[PDB]
């Protein structure tokens, strides 16, 4: 029959390119295809229910707008009771919640606020009487809480005004500069409330408090590291940050032993002279030996298009290797953060890749360079795919549209994680990997997708191949759990 | 040190090469052309990357044409013989204008506020029109009883365009923007249809394709229901040749023109009956005008309505037949921001089906297997920028899901969906934004010379026409780079 030739051809053709998509090697147990049914049922009623009935699908839309819908599904309960694995890509200070600094910190003592002449709320500590400043006015936040009336209604003002989600940004800043702006602002704001030491060892350990309540059992953090002070002025090195989370976090090991363990990536900024940038790749290369398991290398971090390249710092980058012996300074740069083409931004993709960096921030025009694409991919670079930033930083709009969604159908190596969760509201690593189950990949793929997504959170880290065998396993331990009290609470009995 | 400058430069002519064009070898002329478009490209990108301000190349057409028509490089590419235009929709490749100025000027045309508040226009040579939900009233009276003549036929543009408002801002749903788009042509189909009318605007479509130095045109047609003064609705051979006879009284007036051919046309919510019928007037046609009919595509909004296999008993027809028939296929697949759904996998039928090109393709770079197949096969892709961000695929252009395939050597060609809907050029205004949006800041002639040269390899023409038009082509390409370099080149 030619309609039967036809349909079996047809078949192997559809069969033979969703065989090639990631997770494709993933098989279920019969558990794992209960909760696979669950999400896939929630998914395709969403997909095809706006499809058809001609409305807007909610989970590519803002992520102002999202949140409440996706705070009010069945399938977001389920990843967040997911071991997601680790989180590969984040940024120290906006890691944690706002209300731990409007409730916890900002009722500590010696601590000032201050409008700017931007009409933003700004924060600091200072022990040695008033700030010394005159473009802000300081009062103390203790005073001007109890004379206002309602401490509550002061304790939102301070939240909704140091938010990024208190208004949708799609809408109060269009521009992908504006954008950039009220996130610059973000850290203005709080820079003198959380470099204080006291106030950051209690906030980092609110990190780990937090992520590992969000079932993530590991994170490599990249911190600045150095800049914090004390109320008798006293300002520290890096190295004193580095040990004040090496010892918070393993306090937190020896008291939580489900949780894997942290690493510290060093993060320098884009728009720093190349002598300072030299500077701090010193400091990482000591660091690195000096603390070979907590350290992990280097990263350039900031806005990508309007500052520095890659190749502007080549001297500085390439000095670990120009040594003799030669050195090797692991790096974990971002690169192609952009919409542009054949630029500088675009080509630091090429720079990354042969200064041997073992995986790649954003990444999101590698798919417009074949070779650059293949090579990675030879050598074993993964990519740290952050979709809600990619979203509010504007690089696209409908998530659908993401650059990557194309390598991810191919089996290329890529992890997925959160940016700056703390400054839009989102959750540690549940509101991602909801947005990827959702927007990055296909109907017939969703329980497959998200298990080879945890897994390569663990091979494509940082941990020695000794760690990552006892990494995977404690992992594998809470995901058997997680599927058990699922398909239990589930499943009739 | 040089000895990693040297490894960075070999990678990036690594992967550079690659690009589309990346082998066409440029005269001296040539490159002189080469180098004033790429002054200003990197101009544009580079303003905006530093001073942190918006590329308007990539902004929302409604507000990016008013600054595309003040800049010098959109003049060269309106100047550039761009071969041939091979995604075009009948019923709005030719100007809202001719039909404010010559159509509701003639005789018997009536027009109406719909419940809406859209305007609509239909010809009735029997009295006034056979409805009551509307106030059919003679264009000629209410232009009449207006106290301004330019005003109310600007207002006929302005209430019938989807220019005259930001459409991503007025219509920001893909439902709602889908939802205009349909309303534009049911509003002009009682005059689009029309025989006179029809036969004139057909007639300026290949004048207007032609004035924008575009030699070859490969227009899709429903080619049937034409309708006179008295009632006669008409079939497809009728409209086949009514196209014939106006297409070969051009190629005789303007011998520098290469030609056009016709494409059958049905839509996606029609029964399997209709669309059998269709397919059956397709396979005669193809045996009866060897040359001037190509074969059948289904077109409409691929979301909410059928899908290819839905319709497979009638497009497998032509083979299952002794002896075999071979009806060539031009499919729209996959112009949809879902992956892994029925739309999607369209794309599966249409390979399997030996279609010759595919229409838009926004999802084919995220099937692995159906991409390198339709290249071993030498399937193209028509590529429609414009296109694919009014109508909601896309907000900045640079986002578009095919520039990967650009810049792998993708067999592609570039088309304008249906110019005249929204107040674009014929092919100029497309070739723009993907002169600007769809490939690097290194790019810019060879990537246009090899589109024009793969209109003419990936058109339907046969071995021996192509190699006819090719030179057509050429000699006009030549004289093109002579007469440019002139004007801008010191003596
Ligand atoms: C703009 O920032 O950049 C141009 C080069 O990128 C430069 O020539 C121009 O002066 C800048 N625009 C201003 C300052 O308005
Ligand atoms: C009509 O505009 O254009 C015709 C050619 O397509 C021409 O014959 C006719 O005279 C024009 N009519 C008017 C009213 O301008
Ligand atoms: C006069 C007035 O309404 N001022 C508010 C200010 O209190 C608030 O801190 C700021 C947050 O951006 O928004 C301003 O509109
Ligand atoms: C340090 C650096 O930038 N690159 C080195 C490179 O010199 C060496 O050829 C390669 C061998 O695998 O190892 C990289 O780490
Ligand atoms: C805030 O946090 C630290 C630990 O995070 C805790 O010891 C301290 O008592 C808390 N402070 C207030 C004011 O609640
Ligand atoms: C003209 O149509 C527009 C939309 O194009 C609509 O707002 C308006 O109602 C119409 N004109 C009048 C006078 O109502
Ligand atoms: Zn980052
Ligand atoms: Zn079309």
């Amino acid at each position: 029959t030619s309609k039967a030739a036809y349909l079996l051809k047809r078949n192997s053709l559809i069969e033979e390119d969703a065989s090639r998509k990631l997770g494709a090697k993933i098989v279920l147990t019969n558990e794992e295809k209960v909760l696979d049914d669950f999400i896939l049922a929630e998914k395709r009623k969403l997909i095809d229910d706006s499809r058809l009935n001609q409305t807007e699908y909610m989970p590519a839309a803002s992520f102002y707008r999202s949140k409440d819908f996706i705070d009010t599904t069945f399938a977001y309960k389920i990843i967040q009771d997911m071991p997601k694995g680790g989180a590969l890509h984040l940024h120290d200070t906006a890691s944690a919640r706002i209300d731990w600094i409007v409730s916890n910190a900002t009722y500590r003592d010696h601590v000032y606020m201050c409008m700017d002449q931007d009409n933003f709320v700004r924060l600091t500590v200072s022990g040695t009487g008033p700030p010394a400043n005159s473009g802000c006015e300081w009062k103390l936040v203790e005073t001007e809480r109890a004379n206002s009336g309602d401490i509550a209604a002061f304790d939102h003002w301070l939240k909704s005004n140091i938010s990024l989600l208190t208004t949708d940004p799609l809408v109060t800043y269009p521009s992908l500069d504006k954008v950039w702006g009220r996130f610059d602002k973000h850290f203005s704001q709080l820079r003198g409330i959380i470099y204080h030491t006291p106030i950051r060892r209690d906030y980092y350990r609110q990190i780990l408090e937090e992520f590992r309540s969000d079932n993530v059992q590991y994170v490599e953090v990249r911190s600045s590291l150095s800049g914090f002070f004390e109320l008798d002025g006293t300002v520290h090195d890096a190295e004193f940050g580095l040990n004040l989370y090496k010892s918070v976090t393993e306090e937190f090991q020896r008291e939580y032993p489900d949780f894997i363990g942290a690493k510290i990536i060093l993060s320098g900024l884009r728009f720093k002279s190349q002598e300072e940038i030299l500077n701090e790749v010193k400091i990482a290369m000591d660091l690195h030996k000096k603390y070979p398991d907590f350290f992990l290398g280097y990263d350039l971090v900031g806005q990508e298009d309007p500052n520095f390249s890659l190749l502007h710092y080549l001297d500085a980058l390439l000095y670990p290797s120009i040594q003799n012996p030669p050195y090797r300074l692991p790096y974990f740069f971002h690169a192609a953060e952009t919409n542009w083409q054949e630029t500088e931004v675009d080509y630091n993709l090429a720079d990354a890749l042969l200064l041997n960096t073992t995986r790649v921030g954003h990444g999101f025009a590698l798919i417009k360079h074949p070779r650059f694409t293949e090579l990675a991919k030879e050598n074993g670079v993964a990519v740290e795919v952050n979709p809600i930033s990619n979203q509010i930083l504007g690089l696209v709009r409908d998530v659908r549209n993401h650059a990557l969604v194309p390598l991810i159908a191919d089996d290329y190596p890529i992890v997925i994680s959160s940016d700056d969760p703390g400054a839009w509201e989102a959750s540690p690593l549940s509101h991602d990997f909801y947005v990827a189950l959702m927007d990055l990949c296909g109907r017939d793929t969703a329980l497959t997708f998200l298990k080879q997504l945890a897994l390569n959170s663990i091979r494509y880290s940082a941990m020695s191949d000794t760690e990552k065998v006892a990494a995977k396993a404690k992992w594998t331990t809470q995901w058997d759990k997680f599927v058990k009290t699922s398909v239990e609470g589930l499943k009739p009995h």
